[PDB]
């Protein structure tokens, strides 16, 4: 008997003001030019 | 018996303003210029 | 008998303002410029 | 100037025969069962 | 003056036979079950 | 002047033969039974 829960993930968990360049959360290969 | 719950993911979890960029969750392969 | 519960995984838990270059969480592989 | 090319993303590269199971590449969510 | 190429990214490069179970290869959130 | 190229990156690179279980390569969040 198992029991498994309220994992939680977060990436941005406030905020995000004005940016002006690249906000990626998860990336897998491929480029970022900024 | 297994029990699997209540799990829970976020990419942005508040509020995104005034963006002039390139504001990415999750990205596979793929450029970005910014 | 086993329990696994409330565990808590953050990239960024604030603010993120006036940003101008390159703000990532997780990347694999891939090249970034900035 | 920039110049970005012949980046290459592959996820099977060769023969995936006599399957039975759940062959995924990319899962976002989601459950699987096998 | 920049150049950026010829990267290369693979999960699986070879054979994956007689498959039973749940090959994945990049899996955001979501449970398994094998 | 900058240059990159030929970087590689592979997460299975032979044969994955009469599997019965969770073969996964990149896993964000999430439970796997197996």
């Amino acid at each position: 008997g198992y029991e498994v829960h309220h994992q939680k993930l977060v990436f941005f968990a406030e905020d995000v003001g004005s940016n002006k360049g690249a906000i990626i959360g998860l990336m897998v290969g491929g480029v970022v030019i900024a």
